[PDB]
């Protein structure tokens, strides 16, 4: 594991895509970026147990970095619904900060796949808001 590698990847693949829409980069954030492998390290990507205000406002997925940010970028094509809420978390315009966390979790006695936990400052709010 190499810290240093491992947030300049997140934050190249965040703001590469806000750099694109005229969007203010992101910063990492140290104290989300553990509160997200908290919740990487249960190996629960349908039930993870969560705490905070904010608890919810994070993105979750499988695989390397780069396939799991593209999922999630990939439901941008029906914005404004819930379903694009993930692409969402990534180009709010209020959103200031990320942090990012990883675990490696095991498929019974087959194979070893990263999960990938993302979270989000100021959560994610209302439509308006969200581009105030």
């Amino acid at each position: 594991f190499d810290p240093d590698s491992f947030k300049n990847k997140w934050l190249e693949l965040h703001n590469n895509e806000r750099t694109t829409r005229q969007l203010d980069s992101l910063e990492w954030d140290g104290d989300l970026a553990w509160k997200a492998q908290q919740v990487a390290t249960q190996c629960n990507v349908d039930n993870p147990q969560l705490w905070g205000d904010n608890g919810a406002s994070f993105n979750i997925g499988r695989y390397t970095k780069e396939q799991a940010f593209a999922e999630w970028t990939a439901t941008s094509g029906s914005f404004p619904d819930d379903r694009s809420i993930p692409w969402q978390r990534i180009v709010a315009n209020s959103a200031q900060k990320v942090g990012c966390g990883e675990a490696t979790c095991v498929l019974e006695g087959d194979m070893a796949y990263t999960v990938n936990v993302c979270y989000y400052d100021p959560p994610l709010s209302d439509y308006y808001t969200n581009a105030g």
